[PDB]
């Protein structure tokens, strides 16, 4: 008995009001915009209903406030979060978005417990460990939205420099989603050919790679300072769409994100941003990048950092 | 010689910002976003750029706030507006976006007189018949969008009620983009057949047709009282890339949209809501509705909005 492909999209505010957006112009799934506060889900969903026949889809989207509507949701992204961009660092969101996971992870656990979950909240890899843990879902059916988005500002970077179609650049950034990430250099190709050969043909300076690596890094504070009041949301809620498209379509698709690692990369039963395979049971395996002896280290680093705010999250007030 | 298409949205709040998004999204074109806010439209290009290879597309999209940047444009799409949400009608701004658009006029005058201009800020049919003559763009080639956004909810309300895929409901609004719009009910069809028939089938009746009219023409209301921020933003901006694609695919495409009407609905030479047919000349056609004499006399009182308010403009100081 076919039923449309369902999804819930838990905060209605920038991001997740594109997501509803694109997923009814990609008529992906029929889609449930949830959130707090009064009115916003509901215009946003009956202004996206009016772009329907536009796009040709016969999606269904609606505005609620009840956890209930969520129930047979096939996919849970969760962008709810207080109010206000960080300052310096996504940790500052750090206590507030956790308590919210809290109320968020009681919705689901009720009313779609067998739904894949993506979460968005930042500070990204530690709030997907604090809904994993108050909600008891698998460990692989619940990960983060990070990598697709922090990659494919590294390929978008890349890309600007060589004049090239970004898609023909293969791009990994791994680790948590903060300042720590590692843009992995060691292995970016550009059709088939490694930076190394670019460097002796003399088309790219280690220096140049050095400030792409760098712009990828802080390249959340250069949109958001631009936006002044907020941060990114386009990319990032096209980033979660093709998550749930993975999963939903049974991709098998390659997709760096924050995913519980427990046998890769040194780390013994974290999340953090790694290359996994999505598809229908989700999170289905992780890939082994090679990374070099320096590669390493920052991503030693950078683990450091996830375990110090989930630290800090396990001591709060 | 092959150039990419190119299209130059002047205003980078909520719509224009969303129609960049599509417009990347589908690769329609490249997009050059400008605005006068410092910051804005080079952070939503930002943004949206980093969400072209996850799209799989090689569209470039810029901010900027200098108009020497859209030369070249094949087509303008205007979302300049001061700030604040109508309060009961898109009239009340009528001097402020009148002055705004004379600034666009003069950019695209000098960077850009052969584009194909669509207007979206409000109020709609005066501010298309100011652009037009301030810019002295040919008539065929500026028209104001309006009746794609209010035939599209029209074809979502009558699909609500037929339980049916609102793409197979066929449904035209003419007139202003006001109060004073007609939905013309005489011109429904739903995969052939007429709202009469229905009626006499006994599957709607003439006071639910009579609610959909209603519903039609206050709906813009029901999505503002909700997004409490400002006005519908998704699907205005989804309605001008429709445009925008009829004119840069050539598609010889039934569009109901306000344009220089001169011999059909017994006018002589204005702009209003009428069922056009754009192709790569612009607005290549008017289509000539069989109204009804009630919708005659409705579509009587909307013009005279027009050339009212259309007056109270061309005197002012
Ligand atoms: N993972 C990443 O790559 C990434 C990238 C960009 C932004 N973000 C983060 O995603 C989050 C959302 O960003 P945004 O711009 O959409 O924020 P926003 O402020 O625009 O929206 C957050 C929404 O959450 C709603 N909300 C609040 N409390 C809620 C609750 N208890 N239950 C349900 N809904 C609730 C709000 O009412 C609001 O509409 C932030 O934490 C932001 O830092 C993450
Ligand atoms: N025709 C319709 O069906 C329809 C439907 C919905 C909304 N609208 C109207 O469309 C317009 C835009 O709506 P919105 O929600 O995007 O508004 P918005 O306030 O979010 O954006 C308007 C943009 O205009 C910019 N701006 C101001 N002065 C400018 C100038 N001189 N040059 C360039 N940019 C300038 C602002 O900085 C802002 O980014 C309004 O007039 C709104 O009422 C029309």
């Amino acid at each position: 008995m076919i039923e449309r492909r369902k999804i819930a999209v838990i905060g209605s505010g920038q991001i997740g009001g594109n997501i509803a957006y694109i997923v009814g112009k990609d008529n992906l799934a029929d889609v449930v915009l949830f959130d707090i506060a009064e009115g916003i889900p509901q215009g946003k969903a009956l202004d996206i209903t009016h772009s329907m026949v536009m796009f040709g889809s016969t999606s269904k989207v609606i505005g609620t406030n009840d956890y209930a509507d969520i129930s047979g949701s096939d996919v849970v992204i969760i962008t709810a979060s207080i109010p206000g961009r960080p300052k310096d660092d996504r940790s500052e969101l750090l206590f507030g978005n956790a308590r919210i996971l809290d109320s968020v992870a009681e919705g689901v656990k009720k009313y779609c417990p067998n739904a894949f979950v993506i979460c968005i909240t930042n500070p990204l890899d530690v709030m997907v460990s604090h809904f994993q843990k108050v909600s008891g879902l698998p460990h692989n059916k619940v990960c983060g939205m990070a990598g697709v988005l922090d990659s494919s500002r590294f390929r978008t970077f890349i890309a600007q420099h060589f004049g090239v179609n970004a898609s023909d650049v293969s791009a990994n950034v791994i680790g948590g989603h903060g300042d720590g990430m590692v843009p992995a250099t060691s292995s970016v190709s550009v059709g088939g050919v490694p930076l190394s050969s670019f460097i002796k043909q003399g088309l790219i300076t280690q220096e140049q790679i050095d400030e792409i690596v760098c712009h990828t890094r802080i390249a959340w504070k250069e949109v958001a300072d631009n936006l002044k009041t907020g941060t990114a949301y386009f990319a990032p809620a096209a980033a979660a769409v093709k998550m749930a498209e993975a999963y939903l379509k049974d991709k098998k698709a390659v997709v760096p994100c924050s995913a519980f690692c427990s046998n890769h990369y040194g780390v013994k039963g974290i999340y953090m941003g790694v290359p996994t395979i999505i598809g229908k049971n989700g999170v289905e395996d992780i890939l082994e990048l090679d990374l070099t002896p320096l590669e390493q280290k920052l991503l030693g680093e950078s683990i450091n950092e996830v375990n110090t705010i989930s630290k800090v999250l396990d001591n709060a007030p």
